[PDB]
């Protein structure tokens, strides 16, 4: 399938614990990330990537890039945090 040595660490809150993700790059869109995590933790389904800042929650698109979505802020990019939320329940897995 796909593979890439060079990657970036994306800080995203997963189950209360911020889990790092290696491999994600400017190119890698949000859809590729939101799924990567769900697959890493196990269970799979429909997840999303929300950014929390100064008490502001905003949903992102599956076509929008995670690294880029942040770059925007730049100076105040770090302050912004990521939270993987579920927008839909899981289905029949393992048969």
């Amino acid at each position: 399938g796909s593979s890439g040595s060079s990657g970036m660490e994306l800080k995203v809150w997963v189950d209360g614990v911020q889990r790092i993700v290696c491999g994600v790059t400017e190119v890698t869109t949000c859809q590729e990330v939101v799924i990567a995590l769900a697959q890493a933790i196990g269970r799979t389904g429909r997840y999303t990537l929300i950014e929390k800042w100064r008490d502001t929650e905003r949903h992102l698109a599956p076509h929008e890039n995670p690294i880029i979505s942040l770059n925007k802020w730049g100076q105040y990019a770090s302050d912004v945090q990521l939270i993987l939320r579920r927008t839909g329940p899981s289905g029949p897995s393992s048969g």
